[PDB]
């Protein structure tokens, strides 16, 4: 009898937990992997004690937030269970938070153990996965859909809203770039979510945790792109470059892809125009572009690190753009001004060394020839040597 | 129109009374006539030089300068086999560098030859693996006069010197051109005690100029012997070249250390404990190596620039890179060998090692890789190779700003 003196102490605190977390601790001693009919019965009786309390007030929540997250480690759950938990917790408490900071980091405290896991065998099958799949969705679901929709008669209520979900989206984020970028990319596709989405995205980028490398696979930055190459928006192009600089150390192979791309985005930023803004493009795909009224990593850094890595061809591309674009088989879909690029590049480039690729490779070779990624081994293990010397 | 015969006067007329204009002339209208090379007319040339080296041979300066000048001229239009440069080493080339004419243009013209030979674009220019096999052939004799001359005793000196001072100039050129070829060619040699001074002592300048594409060196297996006589030979001088081909070559690998990195904390030990009166620690094990020290009775003249490689760097290039296991190794080395499963081979001072090693991190910077693993996982884990790829592209961008 430790599973009948725990439910005893539940229905006499959902009613200090004090009680609770002592008979919870011998209760793990006892059962210290999760047992399900253990599981499935205290599911069970929670079911029915929130019939009797439900969530309605704010002192009922704290209490059941407390109670949850001391209780939830015990339990095993699935894509059905989540979709009850957050029918009747994690949506009510969104959609209006309470004002206290703690009852929220205890909510967040519930979502991270369902969201972030060592072992993916815990609870059997896949299931916890499937629950933090299913988790992350809806939190992603929930974010994209509060960033748009009209708001209907509490504005600072709505701002309560996305301020809590930006939060809890970014934490989940800089521990799981792939996911998260992954849970953005159809809705990417869609204008109005794209300022949200990225605003959420550099803001995990921006800490620079790993393992940012991953994201590529998942098709977001091939996206990234296309709304640099497409969209107008002024505010979100400088979201986009933001993005697209930030992760841009942590790929080089992927680079290999992109360039004919990244040239075009230079192009286009450095001709943003005091009147005209932007370069509007013409080809766009299908795309369905962004434009502002439906109705500090400029362009110089962009700059610094093209003309390290593929300074011939940049150099080439610059000087006569439309030509590099055919005997390279792309096209320059933006009009723009040539002697206004020679000027501003210049100057620029003019803050610039001078490259040995010049000495060692053509255009043809710069482009072609991967023994060039080994002086990279060479000159990364002497630059980390001079990053721990003191002095 | 009769192209050859015409030459051959030119060649004769030019070996009997220095002026070459004629000859230079007779060569541009032949190989227009002939662009590659043609089998049938280089075995008549070479039956010509034969017949008029007889005739006119090396002996004194004057022929020479004049058999240079116009070797130098031919050579292109010819065709060599193994067995050809076997003619011209033992009547041209070695002639030349056992008592060489002091005359740096006529060096020059000799160096003009050899370098014809031993480096090209096409391999098959001559047919086969013959323009490839002339090559292997020269350096071999090339590395084996420069080794046997550099360790027979005793030629007044001062001819001697002129003699290795050609051959290591010639060897160090051809180092920065094919640096995996010559220290293929060094492998045999570096097994035979006396050869190791000299052959670092090559090696090391090749090394230096940080020329392309040193990372081949290691799969010649000269890496490891390299490390063989640091971890177990007795000379100061010899371990100081050792030491030095080491650290400027480990830029260029970071793939083989996951190979060396025991070793090389046998090594840092070994280094650390140097003594005044005692010298470097002796290998108890040794294996099959054939140990060298001083004294192996009972060049010289080691580079200045080379000194400022000492232990040091070796620290401080393992306390990037494989912080966690180095500091463990530094704490009970004999430890971390059992376990490791390799062998501290040194008696050493503990105490002097964690007062030294402690001197050198107290310049240092903490490292993040505590944070983030622990010594197996720092060990294995591949992927923190990846976070490298980024800080290379910081680095290289900083380095073309201008400020």
């Amino acid at each position: 009898m430790p599973l009948q003196s725990l439910v005893k102490a539940l229905w006499n605190v959902l009613h200090d937990l004090t009680e609770l977390i002592a008979e919870v601790e011998s209760y793990q001693q006892r059962y210290p992997k999760q047992n399900p009919t253990n599981s499935q019965k205290i599911r069970h009786i929670l079911d029915e004690i929130y019939e009797k309390t439900p969530f309605n007030n704010t002192r009922r929540r704290i209490l059941w937030l407390a109670v949850l997250k001391t209780v939830i480690p015990l339990l095993i759950l699935d894509r059905q269970a989540v979709g009850e938990w957050w029918d009747q917790i994690f949506f009510p408490f969104l959609n209006s938070p309470t004002q206290l900071k703690p009852v929220f980091s205890d909510l967040k405290s519930i979502l991270f153990y369902i969201l972030i896991f060592h072992d993916e065998d815990e609870w059997g099958g896949d299931l916890r996965r499937e629950c933090a799949e299913e988790t992350i969705t809806r939190l992603v679901d929930l974010y994209v859909s509060k960033a748009i929709e009209n708001l209907g008669d509490s504005q600072e209520q709505r701002n309560q809203t996305i301020e809590c979900l930006v939060n809890v989206l970014v934490h989940y984020g800089i521990q799981r770039p792939k996911e998260l970028s992954s849970c953005f990319c159809h809705h990417f596709l869609n204008p109005p979510t794209r300022i949200p989405i990225l605003s959420v995205m550099v803001e995990v980028i921006r800490r620079q945790g790993p393992r940012l490398y991953e994201i590529p696979q998942t098709g977001f930055y091939d996206l990234v792109l296309k709304c640099a190459e497409f969209d107008t928006s002024p505010i979100l192009l400088s979201y986009a470059l933001s993005f697209i600089l930030m992760i841009l150390s942590h790929i080089c192979n992927s680079l290999d892809d992109s360039l004919y791309r990244l040239f075009c985005i230079y192009l286009r930023f450095s001709m943003i125009d005091p009147t005209s803004g932007f370069p509007s493009s013409t080809a766009s795909g299908n795309w369905e572009v962004f434009h502002d009224f439906m109705s500090s990593l400029d362009y110089s850094q962009l700059f610094s690190i093209l003309y390290a890595l593929y300074p011939i061809n940049f150099l080439e591309f610059l000087r006569d753009p439309k030509l590099y674009a055919s005997k390279h088989n792309f096209q320059i879909r933006y009009s723009f001004n040539q002697e206004l690029l020679s000027t501003k590049s210049d100057g620029l480039l003019g803050r610039h060394l001078a490259h040995s690729n010049f000495l060692k490779y053509t255009a043809e070779t710069e482009l072609t020839d991967k023994s060039r990624w080994t002086r990279l081994d060479s000159i990364a293990v002497v630059a980390l040597c001079n990053s721990l010397n003191a002095v």
